[PDB]
C-alpha cells in the first residue's frame, strides 16, 4: 500500500513490456539504470502513480534516450534523446567489463607490447576503467573505456599481484576501435603471488579461535511491515534500494510520546569518487566514480548468515532490472538486525544511594558491494538515544602497480617489486532533511575562544557562537577540527518546553577532502569533494552532487550549477551534502587483501527531546 | 612469579606492619596514596624486589611525607617530609568528602545565607571540590577544599536538580576553619526533580526490548595466568592496576611466527582535568583532576554481570589500601571479554571466482569509576589485526548551577531555571613506547598537496611529508586535521622485509584542547592540556604530566618542566604523551542522566609486519 515499498519483479516486468510496445528496447538496447522516482512533494492526495526512470542505451551507435514511465497508467510519460557530448554518457554497463579485454587481444599494438614483455595474452586481465575527460578531442561524444592490465598465472590467481605497468590502451566500446595504445616502458611484472587462501602463504589456519553465539531466544525487538517498513525502539522507517544509490532511507522519524516527529526525509550516499595522486601518465587519468559511473546497487553481495551478518538476520531481497529489462533478485542483499551497544547511561550516587545502570543498543541496516578491486560495506545505525550514523567500511584489494626503481612519493611498495598509487575514497551523503517538518535551517557552531580580562578575570570562560545560513551562496562550507565546528539543523517553528528550537547536530570527523589541485579535471567534475558541507533548497531534480550523467562529463553540474541559483534556504525544504572521506597512503599491512578501514559522521540530538529520550529504557 | 603482578592483600599488609613499626602510622596519620613501583630499566637480573610508594597525610598538621617501602626486604627504603606550600598538596581524602558539610553546617556565615533563602541545613548537600591556586595568599601551605551547596528534598532525592547558586564557601579540612563565605545574591533554587527512577518522570517502561543473548559455548579464546597475564589472539599483556591511574596496560607484545615483539612497554590514562568555562565568582575556579588530586581507581565500581560487562565475563578483583593501610578488595572491579566486531577483510574476485570474508573481533579491558557526579568507563580494546585503541565513556550527572534571568553565554539550559555551565573533559594519555624494542623515534606525517605543472601535468599528483622530532625542545606539537596530521613510532634499528623501519601510526580525533586563556591558573596547572602531542625521553620518577602532587601545586610541574632538558629522543627509550578529550556543551538530552559521548584514539600497525598479520584467521 506504502508509496515507498520496493519495486517487485512484476513492476519491472511491466515497464519492460511498455518499453518494449513504445518500440524502445529493441534488440540494440540496453538498459543502464532502472529505478523508482520517490513521490512528489504534496502526497496527500493519496493518488499513489508508481514511476519509474530508465536510461537506454543503443549498441548500435544510435543516440541514448532518458525515459520516464507510470507503471500504475502503463504510460510513456516522456522520452527524451540525448546529446551525450553535451550532457555525459550512461554509466558503464556490466556486459561492457570483458569487451575491453576482448577488443585489446587482436590489437597489433597490444599484442606486440605483451610480446615483449613475454606474457601470454590468455593470461592478460584487462580492468575496464572510466575514462574521464581529459585532453583527447576525440573522445567527444564517444563511449570510451580505458584498460590496465593484469597477468593472471591460473585461473584462480588473484591478478592484482601482476600488474603490468608502464602500459595503458583506450577502448571505444561502441565502434570496437582501440584508439590508442600507449607504452611507456617495460616494467618487471612482480612474481610474488598474492593467494591469500593458499596455505603457503597464509600458514596453518588458528585454531585459537572460540565461538561467539549471539542469539535472540524471543526474536529481534524490530518489526517489518510492508516488505520494507521497519519499527524499532521508537523509530520508524522505510528501506529504499535503488541500483544507484543502494540503500536509501525515507521517512525516518521517533515516536516521542503519542507523537510520530520527523527527522530525516530521505537519506542515501549519492556519490563516492576514488582519485588517484600518481603522476605518471599511465594512470595520472584514474578517478572513478562508483556510484555515479558504475551503480553500486547493481553490485550488491549476497550476505551470508554467520559470516556476512552475525546474529538473528532479517533479510531483504531488493529487486532489479538487468540490461534487458528482465527483473533479478538480489537475494539477501540487505541485513537488517539489532546489536548490544555497550552501557547506555550509568551512575551511582554518593548521596541518593541510587545505583543506576541501563544499556544501549542499535538498529543496523548495512549492505556490502564489489567492484573489480574494491569492496565497500554500507551502515546506517539507529540507536536508543536518538542519535543516527552512517558508516562505510572498505576493504577487498588495493589497485596495484610497478614500484619504480628507487623509489616514488606518490606510490607505496607494498612486497618485492609491487607497488601501491596513493588515493582517496570519498563519499556524498544527501540528506534531505525534515527535521519536525519540512521549515529548517541550518546553523554553523564555532567553538568561541575568551580573552582573559574584564567580565572574565581568571581567564577560564570560553563560549560558542552561531551563524544561520540563510542563500545557498553562503552554504558552501569548510571544517575547522581546531574551533569544534559542527553544523546544527534547526526547525524555527517547532521549539522545546525551553521555548528553544528543536535541533540535531552534525558530527563530522574532519578528514581531508579533495587534494588534487583546484584547476584538475577532476576538481571540476568531483566540486562536491572539495568542501566538507553544502546545503541546497530542495527540487525535485537535484539528486546527486555530479549531476545525471557522470560518465565523461567534463565538470561542473551538480552541486555548483545548483547553488548558483542562490536560493532562500533559512526555514525552508532543504537538502545537506556532507563530503566525507579517506586518505589512503597504502600500508605492508593493506597487502595481498586488506583489513577494513572505516569512515562516516553521526548526527545528534541537540535540543529535539525536552529531557533524555531513554528515561522509559527497563533494566535488563 | 611475575613482577608486574597485582598488589595482594599480604603485600599491602606488610606495607602497613612496616609503616607502623617504623612510627610511621600513628593515629593522626592517613595514606593518600599506595602503589607498587614498575621494575626499574635492567630486570635482566630477576632479582625481584616488590617496592611501593605511599604518601603518608597527618591530620594534626604535621608535615605529610613520601615514603618508598620493599615489601621484599621489610625495609622502609627513603621517607622525606613534604613542604606542600613547595611541592602541592596530598591527593583529597575520602573521609574529607564530608568535612565539607559538616563544618560550614555550623558556621554562623553559613547559616546566615541558607535561612535567607530558607533552606534547612539539614537538606543541604555540599559538594567537595578541589581549591586550584587563585588569588588568596592565605591558601598558600593550608589544605583548603571549597564547597558549593545542593538541595535533597528527601534522602532519595537527586541533589543536582538543586543547585544553590550565588553562594560559595572556603574551607581549611586540617585546622577546620570555614576561611570565607561569599555570597553575590539570591537566586532561585530549581524547583523540578532530576530523579530518573521516579514513575511520574520515566512514564511505564517500555515492553518492546527482546532480550539478546551473548554466550561462548566453549568459553573464552583468551588465557589468563599468574593473575593478571593475559594472551589472546597472538597478543600478550599483563592488566595492572594503580588506586591514582587505574587499570594500567604493561608489556604489550604480538606473537609474530616464533618471534615475541614488543609495542608498547607501558600504556596508562596518567591524567585527566575538568575545567569550567563560567566566569561567575561562584565557579570560575572550577577545574578538577580527576585523576591527579581525587585517585580515579580508588572509586572503581564493582561491574554487574549482564548490567555493565554483557556477554562470557573474566573478572579481575584489584586489591588497594583504605586509609590506615589496610586491604581491600574492588570485587569485579575490572571486566575482560572479547567481542565480534563485524567484518575483517572481504573480497570477492571477478576473475578468480574466489569469495573470502572473514569476521573480526576484539579484547575488551574496562573499569569505571565515580567521582561525585560524573561516571567515567575507560576502555581499552585489541584487535586481530594490530590496531590498538584507547575509549572513554562520559556519563552521570551533568554539574549544575541556575540558569540566569536573560540567559547566559556560558551555561546552557537544561529545564525551567536550571543551568549546566560548559566544561571540557580533558584526558592524558601515556605512552611508554617499545617498537620492537626500546630504540624508538617519532614522526609527523603531513599530506602533501602538489600544485598543476611540470611533472604533475594534470593536477591529480599529492604526497605526505615525514618529519623526525629529534630533541624534546622540537617535540610539542599541535593536531592538523586539515593536512591529516598523525605520528608514527618507528624503530630505526628493525625493518620489515622491503628494508623500511617497523612502525605504528597514532591516529587522533583532532578535538579542540584547552580552551582557557594561556594566562590562566589551569593553563599554568594543566600545561599538558594545551597541546595534542608531547614526546619525552623515558625518566624513572617523570610519570605524570602535571607531577606527583596535583592539588594546590602552582603550576609548571611535569610535561613542561621534563622537556626543558632538551634530551635526545632520536632512536631512543622514549615515552609519547597524547591529550585528547570532549568540549562539552550541555544539552537537554543531558538532562537528567547523561547518554554515554565517548571520545578516545588509536594505533594502527605501520610497516610493522611483513603483509598482514590476519591471513592466518579462519572461516567461522
Ligand atoms: N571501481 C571501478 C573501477 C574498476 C572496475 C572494474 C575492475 C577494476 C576497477
Ligand atoms: N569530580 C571531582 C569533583 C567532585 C567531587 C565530589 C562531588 C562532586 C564533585
Ligand atoms: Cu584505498
Ligand atoms: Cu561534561
Ligand atoms: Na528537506
Ligand atoms: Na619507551
Amino acid at each position: 500500500a506504502s508509496p515507498f515499498r520496493l519495486a517487485s519483479a512484476g513492476e519491472i516486468s511491466e515497464v519492460q513490456g511498455i518499453l518494449r510496445t513504445a518500440g524502445l528496447l529493441g534488440p540494440e538496447k540496453r538498459i543502464a539504470y532502472l529505478g523508482v522516482l520517490d513521490p512528489a512533494r504534496g502526497a496527500g492526495s493519496e493518488a499513489e502513480d508508481r514511476r519509474f526512470r530508465v536510461f537506454i542505451h543503443d549498441v548500435s551507435g544510435a543516440r541514448p534516450q532518458e525515459v520516464t514511465v507510470s507503471v500504475t497508467n502503463g504510460t510513456v510519460i516522456s522520452a527524451v534523446e540525448l546529446d551525450t557530448a553535451a550532457t555525459g554518457e550512461l554509466p558503464v554497463l556490466e556486459e561492457e567489463f570483458e569487451v575491453v579485454e576482448q577488443l585489446l587481444a587482436t590489437d597489433e599494438r597490444w599484442l606486440k607490447a605483451l610480446a615483449a614483455r613475454n606474457l601470454d595474452v590468455s593470461k592478460v586481465r584487462v580492468a575496464p576503467l572510466s575514462a574521464g575527460v581529459f585532453e583527447y578531442a576525440e573522445e567527444r561524444g564517444r563511449r570510451i573505456l580505458r584498460g590496465l592490465a593484469f597477468v593472471q598465472d591460473f585461473p584462480e590467481d588473484s591478478a592484482w599481484a601482476h600488474p603490468v605497468d608502464g602500459l595503458v590502451a583506450y577502448v571505444d566500446v561502441v565502434s570496437k576501435e582501440v584508439t590508442r595504445v600507449i607504452d611507456t616502458g617495460v616494467f618487471p611484472v612482480p612474481a610474488e603471488h598474492g593467494n591469500y587462501t593458499d596455505p603457503e602463504l597464509t600458514g596453518p589456519l588458528r585454531t585459537t579461535q572460540k565461538p561467539i553465539s549471539i542469539t535472540q531466544p524471543e526474536g529481534p525487538s524490530f518489526t517489518v511491515t510492508g516488505g520494507n517498513h521497519i519499527e524499532w525502539e521508537k523509530w520508524s522507517l522505510d528501506v529504499g534500494f535503488d541500483v544507484r544509490e543502494g540503500v536509501v532511507l525515507h521517512n525516518i522519524a521517533f515516536r516521542d510520546g503519542d507523537r510520530l516527529r520527523p527527522i530525516i526525509n530521505r537519506a542515501s550516499i549519492a556519490e563516492m569518487v576514488v582519485p588517484y595522486g600518481d603522476p605518471s601518465p599511465i594512470r595520472s587519468w584514474q578517478n572513478y566514480f562508483d556510484t555515479g559511473e558504475y551503480l553500486v546497487g547493481q553490485y550488491a553481495n549476497s550476505l551470508e548468515l554467520g559470516c556476512d551478518c552475525l546474529g538473528d538476520i532479517t533479510y531483504l531481497s531488493p529487486v532489479i532490472s538487468d540490461a534487458f529489462g528482465n527483473p533479478r533478485e538480489i537475494r539477501n542483499g540487505i541485513c537488517m538486525h539489532e546489536e548490544d551497544w555497550g552501557i547506555l547511561a550509568k551512575h551511582s550516587d554518593l548521596w541518593s544511594g541510587i545505583n543506576y545502570t541501563r544499556r544501549n543498543r542499535r538498529m543496523v541496516i548495512s549492505f556490502f558491494t564489489t567492484i573489480g578491486n574494491y569492496d565497500y560495506g554500507f551502515y546506517w545505525y539507529l540507536y536508543l538515544d536518538g542519535t543516527i550514523e552512517f558508516e562505510a567500511k572498505a576493504t577487498g584489494v588495493v589497485f596495484t602497480s610497478a614500484f619504480p626503481e628507487g623509489g616514488s612519493d606518490n606510490i607505496s611498495q607494498l612486497a618485492p617489486g609491487l607497488g601501491a598509487p596513493f588515493h582517496q575514497h570519498i563519499f556524498s551523503a544527501r540528506l534531505d532533511m525534515a527535521i519536525d517538518g519540512f521549515t529548517n535551517r541550518v546553523e554553523e557552531e564555532d567553538v568561541v575562544r575568551q580573552t582573559m580580562g574584564p567580565g572574565n578575570e581568571r581567564g577560564n570562560a570560553f563560549s560558542r557562537k552561531r551563524t544561520v545560513l540563510t542563500r545557498e551562496s553562503e552554504a558552501v562550507r569548510e571544517a575547522d577540527a581546531r574551533t569544534g565546528r559542527t553544523w546544527i539543523i534547526s526547525n524555527p517553528e517547532s521549539k522545546n518546553r525551553l521555548n528553544e528550537p528543536v535541533g540535531y547536530k552534525l558530527h563530522a570527523h574532519n578528514q581531508p577532502t579533495l587534494l588534487a589541485d583546484p584547476g584538475s579535471s577532476i576538481a571540476r567534475r568531483a566540486a562536491f569533494a572539495t568542501k566538507d558541507l553544502w546545503v541546497t533548497r530542495y527540487a525535485d531534480d537535484e539528486r546527486y552532487p555530479t549531476g545525471d550523467f557522470v560518465n565523461q562529463h567534463s565538470g561542473g553540474a551538480g552541486l555548483p550549477s545548483y547553488i548558483a541559483q542562490d536560493r532562500d534556504i533559512d526555514g525552508q525544504d532543504i537538502v545537506v551534502w556532507h563530503t566525507f572521506g579517506l586518505t589512503h597512503f597504502p600500508r605492508v599491512e593493506d597487502w595481498p587483501i586488506m583489513p577494513v578501514d572505516t569512515v562516516g559522521f553521526k548526527l545528534r540530538p541537540e535540543g529535539f527531546f525536552d529531557r533524555s529520550p531513554v528515561l522509559d529504557v527497563p533494566a535488563n
